[PDB]
């Protein structure tokens, strides 16, 4: 049972989304604060922001996990449905055509634990550049909330550890809607709330 229990922990792990102004934004994702729930279109680029208060040790990583929310599923792997999981698309050359989560960091690992199941990647975590106190990394979900045999219309969540050498050290967890309009998902979901 994967903990979703937000925790910034000793060195003040944190994460967040970036404003978007009507100007520039991308249609692709939207964040609702009020819901803590990101909006995003299958296999589309979507920027998460992390931080640490205080460096963490020397190789700390961050892992990104999806998990069901409802009680009703918490213990099924979350994993794409085979239609998805099997077709050429998107999966020429991937090293882990199943999992959901993927991240474009240079350094992406793709892990499955051999008991579980549980699917996650994993990339190292970074000192924010110069005067930045962010880092930016790039995920992108790889089924929609509504694949039947997959997600089949189940809520999920991903939870994002940093961790150092096995030991989790800093936790934080958004709810993440995979939908062909992020922008009309948020607005029917927030007007419904
Ligand atoms: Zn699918």
């Amino acid at each position: 049972v994967p903990s979703n229990t937000p925790y910034s922990g000793e060195y003040g792990f944190e994460i967040s989304f970036q404003h978007q102004s009507k100007e520039t934004k991308s249609t692709t994702w939207t964040f609702s604060e009020s819901l803590k729930k990101l909006f995003v279109r299958m296999a589309t680029t979507c920027p998460v922001r992390f931080k640490t208060v205080h460096q963490p040790p020397a190789g700390s990583v961050i892992r990104a996990m999806p998990i069901y929310v409802k009680p009703e599923h918490v213990q099924e792997v979350v994993k794409r449905c085979p239609n998805h999981a099997t077709t050429k698309e998107h999966n020429e050359d991937h090293p882990a055509p199943t999992h959901l989560v993927r991240c474009e960091h240079k350094l992406a690992s793709y892990v499955e634990d051999p008991y579980t199941g549980r699917q996650s990647v994993i990339i190292p975590q970074e000192h924010p550049q110069a005067g930045a106190e962010w880092v930016t990394n790039l995920y992108q979900f790889m089924c929609f909330s509504s694949c039947v045999g997959g997600l089949n219309r189940r809520p999920i969540q991903v939870i994002f550890t940093l961790e150092h050498e096995g030991v989790v050290l800093g936790r934080q967890a958004v709810e993440v809607r995979i939908c062909a309009c992020p922008g009309r998902d948020r607005r029917a979901e927030e007007t419904a709330a």
